[PDB]
């Protein structure tokens, strides 16, 4: 179980201590008034309050920051990677999954520990496109760095700060050489790398299955479950087994589950205990 390897432990401690335990950035909670006014003209866009959604969650043991993209989500999506790889080996009929090696699956798991470290709020990519356009429309065409390019930069800086002092522990046992580590540093992006490769698709499915925490059943089914069914050779029973695993990891961490299976609200005490100590997620 690679999250318990010396390399997995060191990365978990790094992402928890330097990123995931900290609050989102109050400067990114909402736009300035001029940007708000430009945004509000686009009546088709979701409201700019999306920038402040899911900001924190009160629990009996502490205020959990970034509750939709925190340590519990990070460790579940990492845990899902080798399990999704086994379902794709068993059911997909696709040789690029059948041939995935253990070291390739460990690299994809390891990289998912860094998948959301750069976020400074919970806004979506579309929300960030709206902020950039409303900023240009409020300020006479002026460029503003797209917020998800900020987030990628934040995550790449964290990833490169960690790997630079750990190259002898990482190479060649996990990354075969510095070129393979280079490709992953360039690929790293928020949520999933968006790359069509056996590893890229495995990492995207891990991020997508965990979205049952925050999508309702209709939405999850249309956007994610039908494509999973097709990825697993059309086998709905196989897809249900894998979505049931993801559901059970979510509810084990006390998190909400809205999009699949038996829905449940937060178990606040359990979610606070899991979110305020990475070791409680691993023990589950």
């Amino acid at each position: 179980d690679y999250l318990l390897s010396a390399n997995g432990s060191k990365a978990i401690d790094f992402v928890w201590s330097n990123f995931l335990k900290h609050p989102y950035n109050p400067k990114l909670k909402q736009p300035d008034a001029n940007v708000k006014a430009a945004w509000e003209k686009h009546a088709d866009w979701e409201h700019w309050s999306n920038m402040g959604q899911d900001w924190s969650l009160n629990t009996p043991s502490g205020l959990v920051p970034r509750p939709n993209h925190g340590i519990a989500h990070t460790l579940r999506v990492a845990q899902l990677v080798p399990v999704i790889a086994e379902f794709l080996k068993a059911y997909s009929g696709d040789p690029k999954f059948q041939k995935l090696t253990q070291k390739e699956i460990q690299k994809a798991q390891y990289m998912m520990l860094f998948s959301v470290i750069g976020r400074e709020n919970d806004m979506s990519w579309t929300d960030a496109n709206h902020y950039q356009q409303a900023f240009k429309e409020a300020y006479n065409g002026q460029y503003s760095k797209h917020i998800y390019a900020t987030f990628k930069e934040n995550a790449q800086k964290g990833f490169l700060n960690h790997v630079v002092t750990n190259k002898s522990s990482l190479i060649p046992s996990l990354f075969s050489d510095e070129s393979e580590l280079q490709y992953w540093a360039e690929a790293l992006d928020t949520g999933k790398p968006g790359i069509s490769s056996a590893s890229g698709i495995l990492m995207a499915l891990a991020h997508d299955l965990d979205l049952m925490r925050c999508y309702d059943k209709g939405k999850f089914n249309s956007l994610k479950m039908k494509d999973l069914v097709a990825r697993l050779g059309g086998n709905e029973d196989a897809a249900k087994k894998l979505a049931d695993y993801a559901h059970d990891l979510i509810v084990a961490t006390g998190d909400r589950c809205m999009g699949y299976g038996v829905t449940q609200d937060y178990n606040y005490s359990l979610f606070g205990k899991c979110s305020l100590d990475p070791n409680e997620c691993l023990k589950l």
